[PDB]
């Protein structure tokens, strides 16, 4: 084990010795893996292109033996498998034995093979080298599939992750597909990708030496934003990284990946149709259908299946919970007697923690209690949140109290949350010069992609969580 | 000036007890300006289009009056500008006074108009408005040029900046043009984007509160990505901020943007290739030729033509040095004598800051002097650096000291620099290389420096919508 590694590296030194490169500088590829894969695949069991001479790499993953006349390796490269057939009969002796050349490779070796394709007997696809060059060593056991899953070291080594798990290199192939397909979503509806800074001055906090000042990294991207519409981009977002300096767990990560986009001139219906369009249309994009299985439970319980079939319900907040806890308060100041009623609903009704006792605080509990639980079939909208709970979105044109909050749930996490922004201003500066009325949307990414790789840590759709050593 | 602020504060909370909302809820648009003079620009100076009825909502950039049945505005949206020509005539009765409605309007304001197209006697094109509302309103002064450039409130008030400079909205349109063009190049062919830490342990320090534990925030992303290349994603890039706490100025933010890719069993003339491909296919992409102009030492000076057609020059460092300063150094061990062989140069010729004086040092000093300043018509890269510069590359095949090292320069500023790795774990995450690390190829890029050049700046706030700023 500790042995293994000395020995392959005495190996190493002894190969420098004995005149031969175990790094050589340059070995020219002629095909990838999935572009032989893709020709020959549809070859004849028994089959050989002896005509056709190949430069090919990979990583062996597996090795067996059959007779020093005969030799067995899996090769692997951009997560697809071939094989290598090694048979006495082709090996040029002129550059080495057989026997000699072969015994030298170990499971992990990054080798160069200059050889045919073919089929076996059995109908196996396979490269066969009339030499096997050796471009780079791996110095240590590299372990199994049980070894890791479920270990830390999926998190600590994702590169022995992405060759071992061939599951976890498609999750995070997925992500890439997500973001690739939200950008190019954006591209097509006329919006326009800006970066603003990620530190500032409003939590963690770090010092610019010169400066003399605390910088403070952005929770979000909102302000910077809003003011470039007022520069009159009238369609603008950002896909970028933001901060939380809390716990570290399953759920919660350092920096989590956000998008925010505005609009000018676009309203809630607006918002909605986008919402319902994005996700409608990424899903499919992904799956060929609208439906899909998450584990809500983890994988040691049942799949759900959830419809992401458009279009999705709208719940408005606070009919919902005068409807369901029969009591009444539209009453559009909710505080004071407006308070007791809600506390109270809070003990009577089974109950759930009080918290410092803010009437908003008191609505979210009542919403996450009985409203964000709704719906776990489909994806649906909570909606026309009290001006209280929101104290950036204009005002509901009809409803007193109220305004034109919308937020997207699935499986009871909220993944898109948007309004339409109160621009009268009776940045806060900016907010003088004239900001149109405008709809403002943020999505959580990650999240997302923990619903569509079915993930259930955050951990498992980030490539380098934040780990305490 | 704080009275008009004063005034139109007083103004804003006088509709309302009129009763009006001067803040509304929803205009609904027909059309936006770009759209409407695409439309309608080839129409006859004269034309009227009396019927058709258009939604509109537009910034208010200007004011004039012609005798009170006449009034005229520019309106801008979307960096593109056109003329309101409100005519008494025309004018809707039934919603207010025609005086008293176009006499609010200030320069700033954010208005609905209801009206239709047409050109003037003139051929100038027009909205012609039957009504016109207030949807949000400048409280401010609204400066005009004069008033901003050259001031730091292009950068601590970058609307304003948006707004009344339409060559600043060009340039960060091109900024994203450029990004998205790089994006869609490593896209087309093969390369897989990802994300790394920006927070790590290795220069910004932040405490981590529950952790109790001090973070980092990145410098590079060549690490992460790496690591990657050993877990067998084999073309990988990202395209991201990377931080120095370090000092600020016209060259100088916190807050760079870069796009480092591996690129596994390439070499040399794969790197070499990508390079002309990119700035070649980038600069054509934009412009229409090869050949672009750069205001090098400011618009207070000359112009200076660059030409990004390909091939490009390969100046191998060492052997110009030798034959330009006319000694020769190399002598693979290049410390003690061969330090001393480069400093009587430095003393000798002109001369130079050694700095504390390492060998390293040293050749980066050599090398601004005698090399990085020989093209300025062409971008050309300097070549083959030895290992002591370049920790990280492979050795050259066959020059001792030396790596297969490129490093290109526009106008004498750095701007790409790749390398193959050094894959060999006893010639030097050292965990990871020991997992067997292929033959492979880094690269990176200075996005600010390569929009600069490509925006016509000289500055980086020019170029980055919020520079940071003293407070």
């Amino acid at each position: 084990p500790r042995l293994y590694f000395e020995n392959r590296s005495k190996f190493i030194q002894d190969q420098k010795d004995k005149g031969i490169n175990p790094y050589p500088h340059k070995f020219e590829r002629t095909i990838s893996i999935p572009e032989f894969i893709e020709k020959y695949k549809d070859l004849g069991n028994g089959e050989h292109l002896e005509d056709t001479i190949l430069n090919i790499t990979g990583r062996i993953m597996r090795v067996s033996a059959s007779g020093q006349k005969l030799r067995f390796f899996d090769l692997v490269g951009d997560g697809e498998k071939i094989q290598v057939l090694a048979n006495y009969s082709f090996h040029n002796h002129e550059k080495g034995n057989f026997a000699e050349c072969y015994d030298k490779i170990r499971r992990g070796d990054i080798v160069g093979i200059v050889g045919f394709p073919g089929k076996s007997k059995k109908g196996e696809l396979s490269i066969f080298p009339k030499e096997t060059i050796l471009l780079s060593a791996c110095l240590h056991m590299l372990p199994m599939k049980y070894g890791l899953k479920d270990t830390e070291i999926r998190y600590r080594q994702r590169y022995l992750d992405l060759l071992i798990n061939e599951s976890s290199r498609h999750t995070f192939v997925t992500r890439t597909k997500i973001i690739n397909f939200l950008r190019n979503f954006l591209n097509e509806r006329g919006f326009f990708e800006v970066e603003t800074p990620m530190m500032n001055l409003i939590p963690f906090i770090t010092h610019h030496n010169d400066l003399d000042l605390d910088l403070y990294l952005r929770i979000a991207t909102e302000l910077p934003l809003k003011m470039l519409i007022v520069g009159g981009i009238d369609k603008v977002y950002e896909i970028g990284k933001v901060f939380r300096n809390e716990g570290i767990d399953n759920t919660h990560n350092p920096e989590f990946t956000s998008c925010e986009f505005y609009w000018a001139y676009a309203d809630y219906n607006d918002l909605i149709k986008w919402s319902e369009d994005f996700f409608s249309q990424l899903v499919y994009h992904l799956f060929g259908t609208y439906k899909i299985s998450y584990n809500k439970d983890g994988p040691e319980n049942q799949p759900i299946e959830i419809d992401f079939t458009p279009p999705y319900p709208k719940v408005s907040i606070v009919e919902e919970i005068e409807k369901v806890t029969n009591t009444i308060l539209e009453q559009p100041f909710d505080s004071n007697e407006t308070i007791e009623k809600m506390i109270n609903i809070i003990k009577e009704h089974k109950i759930e923690l009080p918290n410092p006792p803010t009437a908003a605080k008191l609505l979210d509990q009542l919403a996450s209690h009985f409203i964000e639980n709704k719906y776990n079939d489909k994806p649906f909208f909570i909606v026309e949140h009290p001006q209280i709970m929101s104290p950036l979105a204009k005002y509901h044109r009809t409803k007193p109290g109220l305004t034109e909050r919308l937020e997207m749930f699935i499986c009871g996490k909220e993944v898109l949350n948007a309004y339409t922004e109160l621009n009268d201003p009776f940045f806060c500066t900016s907010l003088e010069y004239g900001l149109p009325p405008t709809g403002g949307l943020g999505l959580g990414i990650d999240r997302i992609t923990m619903f569509l790789t079915n993930k259930n840590s955050i951990k498992d759709v980030i490539l380098f969580p934040t780990m305490r050593p």
